């Protein structure tokens, strides 16, 4: 079609054409279980992820493919990627540290003390003292820990899947203009403030994707098992840099102690923007926001 309507509000279908890079990501918790001249990206029987990205890139030789990487990498491991970039020159390896996220950041001192004030400003006969006393100990712990400790820093390699699911959302905020910001070659063909398409390393390209259309230019993976639907970070595709729905999620991260990429940023951000006030069912959002493509065998890590 040409559009779709949700909550009584109308939403046009926006193009994501074959310029639009596929993004993969690998945040490797440990680099030293790899050879120091091995591409520090996992390619094993249960998940041969390094095979699923190349084959993706081969199926799409004339669309850019980004590999969003992060980990304390040996010089030789960085040149394993280097060989990978010249041996296939649509592939663009991008180091997390080569991007500046300061414009999207916040200090937990700030974030906590905000909530401390909000709660203390409410009726004592109404307020969440249980929470009121947790954010102050979180406060108590960050002071002693480190004055200038922020959201972005917190969600570190130590913090497991919050490491890579947090920075993912940041990446997409920066979108296609991030190929430029690290300095990656032969990316002049990317449009400004342009979108991207993240992929779990395990969503398998089979055949060409083509030119995607979305409600307001955003879609995400939705799980459907067996009797269940969820929204997933397995696929994320936007049509531009700093899409609002994710922007709102970045705000909810700034305005909540203990925000979470999955529940707060991704999930509630999308849905508050799309459904600020909850007129449509959750599922009827999941359907409205679902990313459909027949040429990808979705989320093959469950097998
Ligand atoms: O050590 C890891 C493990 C996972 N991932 C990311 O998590 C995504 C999906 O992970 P997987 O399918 O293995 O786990 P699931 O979330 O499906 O259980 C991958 O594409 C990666 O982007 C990562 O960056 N580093
Ligand atoms: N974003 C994702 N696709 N996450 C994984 C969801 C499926 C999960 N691997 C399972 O056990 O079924």
């Amino acid at each position: 079609s040409g559009h779709v309507s949700f909550a009584g509000i109308d939403y046009p279908l926006l193009p994501l054409n074959h310029q639009t890079p596929l993004v993969f990501q690998w945040f490797e918790r440990n680099p030293d279980r790899f050879g120091q001249n091995e591409i520090p990206i996992i390619n094993t029987q249960k998940n041969p992820y390094l095979n699923n990205i190349i084959n993706a890139a081969i199926i799409e030789k004339e669309r850019i493919i980004g590999i969003f990487v992060d980990g304390d990498f040996s010089k030789g491991q960085r040149k394993a990627l280097g060989k990978l970039e010249q041996n296939y020159r649509n592939i663009k390896v991008i180091y997390n540290s080569d991007l500046n996220y300061s414009m999207y950041d916040k200090k937990l001192t700030t974030i906590y003390l905000e909530n401390i004030t909000k709660l203390e400003a409410q009726s004592a006969s109404e307020r969440d003292e249980v929470l009121l006393n947790g954010v102050k100990k979180s406060l108590e712990d960050v002071l002693k820990n480190n004055p200038e400790e922020t959201l972005i820093s917190s969600h570190n390699k130590d913090k497991g899947h919050l490491w890579f699911d947090f920075y993912r959302n940041l990446f997409l905020l920066k979108g296609s203009d991030a190929f430029l910001e690290a300095g990656k070659p032969g990316c002049h063909h990317l449009q400004p403030g342009g979108g991207c398409i993240y992929l779990d390393a395990d969503m398998l390209l089979t055949d060409k994707l083509g030119t995607l259309y979305l409600p307001d230019g955003i879609a995400i993976h939705v799980s459907r098992k067996d009797n269940h639907v969820s929204l997933e970070n397995g696929i994320i595709a936007v049509n531009r840099s700093e899409h609002p729905a994710l922007i709102k999620g970045l705000e909810i991260m700034h305005s909540k102690p203990y925000g979470d990429p999955y529940n707060d940023w991704l999930s509630k951000g999308l849905r508050h923007y799309f459904d600020g006030s909850h007129i449509q069912d959750y599922d009827a959002f999941c359907d409205f926001i679902e990313f459909k493509h027949e040429n990808i065998i979705m989320n093959t890590s469950s097998l």
